[PDB]
């Protein structure tokens, strides 16, 4: 009646000492079973023995832990033992262990500073999850390049898994970026710089801009240009530009100019809004062999003569391929039980496919050829029919290919981008399997998403039963995040494909969710594939803060309101904002954080085990071959079952048929960046009221511009919290 | 004598090579070695290539 | 599974067989040269197989 199948579904990642989820399938009931696996040692005694009471038909994961190991990683062979009272089988996998750490990171005002001052900075500590953890330290120390440590701290503790700092700072240091050091018990090290520099600011604010990526056919360069030196005062004068066609062919003995061009737009500079200037790319002839050019700015000044001239978006861009289109949602791998949605869309310079160009879609093998034509957003959206061999690649032009060069040389060259692709296919010995259209686009949290996914069953079930069951399933962090089951109705021939699902989305995912169904059969066979899918960014406990309102300068009594869960500990970094956007937050966000992660996901194979030997092989089976003639033995390169568990990231033991190629051994054979005031304004630390503090700001009048807050707030009430923007006028 | 291009080449096992039994000792290959032929409903008779 | 020349008996042996159509026996099957550096590569070491 059932003949029965079994797996242990164990993420080799092992972080120590905490909740890591593993789990089981057992079905088509049989005798007895109460598996046990045992990471045994050489001897028996490093076992990471978990027997636990199973069954059949049921979906029960137990997170359990482990104590620490002895090195911070060792390979240690795993059989887990198939504990039934008149059957056992084993299978030995090496295990990726990992003394793996908690996490932690650095904040500071900026990275460049002023000679002189005192730096102030703050250190933060998370775990696994993103929660706060109070701890130790060994040590802490900035470092200077000649290696050697500028200032120090000595093993302090967390009060609240973070601490705040300063260092003092000399006015001649060298100028050079310089760097700060922490190290953990095992050795962790995270790294976070800051330069310095009191270069000059330059006087002038000579700002010039233009076109940058140009085609064989454009008519207008409308290049605007603007220079007030105060960034309030654009001067009564004239300018002048210097634009011009360049570059020998990549030859340098020519001992003379290479300008193809030189033309000067020049214009009087108006102090109503700026100055503008619309120049033409038909005198600078656009043409193939018409070279690069480079753009340069003769900003006069009126009443002092010291005439500045720079050197800004000289560098031109040889756009040496034309029409530029790509793919958009193409499903990297598909299927054959199915014609599906592979997607395209194009881009050229300003980024406007011409609206309903019409295309040649070229998916062939199949020779489902049928033209369409763009969307509003340049997109297209088709399926392709579908009784074809493994291999299938496919292309999509509204140009047409050629291959027609006349000499080797072709110096002469163009170019027009094509999207092709190349595919390769499912397993289905199953006779049933899914495809899960990806959802890779927007994304927001603090819901569910019912997901769209279309079984088969071939030859309808050869038997079955009135009830089979499916399981869809989602890896976080080295942990299963949640247990999705269903069954269907009952049927004994068919092909049908309306499947039901959905899963919340909160937090507690790796940045993708490789989500992962499979097809349990009675006969030895489960048919699956992961499904990967974003995770957005978004936290547990959102905040928000809020000031007294942005008015004129002196009235240094002001607020800052700030409003979330009832219990935190905050930073405060009210600051000006210029100074970051002179340079952006390159590293730090929410999303960075969740970046800045270590260790999202490590498919189990890593750089320990080169790979996993198992019990058959390819020239086995020497029995009576094919009636009609004679198969030899050979393979597909499609995307693979056993590969489906590694796709999950993971790894099990299982009677359901794997085999597939293992081998035979010997079968037989035997730039720079405008500046204004560093001045930092804010800088502190509170604690929330159960209601959401308010903080009474201090201006700092006499200084205009864009202000914002770098605060940060954390606890384990609600884990960690931003409220990721909130400037200032 | 077959006069046949090719019969069912795609298929999910290998493709078969041959049209006909080719083989250094196949059935007909004995009826061949004898040198005598016959006519026959059974599987014997074959072009060479 | 080695023999050995009767005074009055040569080899009568058997092998049993279980795979496919390829294959191809040989004895004195321990190496075709005595010495593959014989010399100057002028003049080749065979002896019957
Ligand atoms: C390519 O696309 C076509 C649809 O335009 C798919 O054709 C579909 O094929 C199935 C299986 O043959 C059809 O179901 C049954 O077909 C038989 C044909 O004799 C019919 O007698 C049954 O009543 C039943 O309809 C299905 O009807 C058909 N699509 C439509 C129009 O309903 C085809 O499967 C695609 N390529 C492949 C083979 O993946
Ligand atoms: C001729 C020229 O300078 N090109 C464009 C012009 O087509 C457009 O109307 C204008 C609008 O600001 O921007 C510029
Ligand atoms: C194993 C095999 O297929 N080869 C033959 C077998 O058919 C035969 O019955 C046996 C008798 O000892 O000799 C061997
Ligand atoms: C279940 O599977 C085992 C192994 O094939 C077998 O020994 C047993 O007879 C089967 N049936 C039952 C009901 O135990
Ligand atoms: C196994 O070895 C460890 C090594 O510390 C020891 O603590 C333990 O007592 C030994 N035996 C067990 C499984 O208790
Ligand atoms: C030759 O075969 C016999 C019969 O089994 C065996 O006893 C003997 O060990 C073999 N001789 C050699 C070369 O060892």
């Amino acid at each position: 009646s059932g003949k029965p199948q079994y797996m242990v579904l164990v993420p080799s990642l092992l972080h120590t000492e905490t909740t890591e989820k593993g789990c089981v399938l057992l079905s088509y009931l049989n005798e007895t079973v109460t598996v046990s696996a045992s990471l045994e040692s050489v001897r028996g005694n490093r076992s990471l023995f978990t027997d636990l009471e199973a069954e059949n038909d049921v979906l029960h994961c137990v997170a359990f832990a482990v104590p620490k190991s002895s090195s911070n990683e060792e390979v240690m062979f795993l059989t887990v033992q198939v504990k039934g009272p008149t059957q056992e089988f084993k299978k030995r996998t090496t295990v990726m262990v990992k003394n793996e750490d908690s996490l932690v990171f650095v904040q500071t005002d900026k990275s460049i500073y002023k000679p002189g001052q005192t730096v102030k900075f703050r250190v933060v500590s998370m775990d696994e999850n993103f929660h706060p953890l109070n701890e130790l330290i060994p040590l802490v120390y900035i470092q200077d390049p000649k290696g050697n440590r500028i200032a120090q701290w000595q093993s302090f503790q967390l009060e609240g898994g973070l601490k705040q700092f300063s260092f003092p700072l000399s006015s001649e240091p060298f100028q050079g970026s310089y760097k700060v050091v922490v190290q953990k018990k095992s050795g962790g090290r995270t790294e976070h710089p800051f330069t310095v520099e009191e270069f000059v600011l330059p006087k002038f604010e000579v700002q010039v801009t233009v076109p940058k990526i140009i085609t064989i056919l454009e008519e207008e360069m409308n290049v605007s240009v603007c220079g007030l030196y105060t960034y309030g005062k654009p001067v009564p004068g004239h300018v002048t530009v210097s634009i011009c066609r360049k570059y020998s062919d990549a030859s340098d003995c020519h001992g003379e100019d290479s300008q193809a061009f030189c033309e000067k737009f020049s214009g009087q500079l108006n102090s109503h809004g700026c100055f503008y200037q619309q120049v033409k790319t038909k005198v600078f002839q656009l043409k193939r062999k018409e070279y690069e050019m480079k753009l340069h700015t003769e900003a006069q000044i009126q009443e002092e003569g010291t005439v500045v001239e720079l050197t800004g978006r000289q560098s031109s861009e040889i756009t040496r391929t034309i029409t530029k289109l790509s793919f958009v949602k193409v499903d990297s791998h598909f299927r054959q039980g199915i014609p599906f949605f592979g997607q395209v869309r194009l881009v050229d310079g300003k980024g406007v496919p011409i609206p309903n160009k019409v295309i040649f879609i070229r998916g062939n093998e199949a020779n489902y050829y049928s033209n369409a034509t763009t969307d509003e957003h340049g997109l297209v959206q088709f399926s392709i029919n579908t009784t074809n061999v493994m291999g299938t690649s496919l292309t999509v032009r509204v140009n047409y290919k050629d291959r027609s060069p006349c000499y080797g040389y072709q110096w002469v060259s163009e170019e027009h981008e094509e999207a092709h692709h190349t595919a390769y296919l499912v397993f289905s010995p199953s006779k049933s399997f899914v495809h899960l259209e990806p959802m890779s686009h927007e994304l927001p949290c603090g819901h569910t998403q019912t997901v769209q996914a279309h079984y088969i069953l071939n030859g309808g079930t050869l038997l079955g039963l009135k009830k089979l069951s499916f399981y869809y399933l989602i890896m976080a962090k080295g942990g299963i995040v949640r247990t999705g089951t269903h069954g269907l109705l009952v049927k004994q021939e068919d092909m049908k494909g309306h499947f039901s699902i959905s899963i919340p989305v909160k937090s507690d995912i790796a940045p993708v969710a490789r989500l992962l169904i499979y097809a349990v059969l009675p006969t030895g066979d489960v048919i699956g594939d992961s499904a990967k899918y974003d995770v957005e960014n978004c936290l547990a406990n959102k905040v928000d803060l809020s000031f007294s309102p942005s008015q004129s300068l002196p009235a240094s009594h002001a607020h800052l309101r700030v409003t979330a869960a009832p219990q935190s500990v905050c930073a405060l970094r009210a600051v000006d904002q210029s100074v970051l956007l002179m340079k952006p937050d390159a590293e730090l966000s929410a999303s960075s954080v969740y970046n800045l992660l270590p260790e999202k996901d490590l498919t189990g194979f890593p750089g320990p085990l080169n790979d996993q030997d198992n019990e058959d092989c390819i020239n086995r089976h020497n029995v009576y071959i094919n009636g009609i003639t004679y198969t030899p033995v050979s393979s597909t390169n499609e995307k693979d079952m056993y590969s489906f568990l590694e796709d999950m990231g993971l790894k099990a033991f299982t009677n359901s048929k794997i085999r597939k190629p293992k081998m035979c051994p010997q079968l037989q054979q035997y730039e720079t960046v405008r500046k204004y005031f560093p001045e930092t304004w804010i800088w502190d630390l509170v604690v929330v009221n159960s209601a959401g503090v308010a903080e009474v700001g201090v201006t700092v009048p006499d200084t205009i511009t864009e202000w914002k807050a770098g605060a940060f707030c954390l606890s384990e009430d609600a884990g960690l919290g931003i409220s990721s923007t909130a400037s200032l006028r």
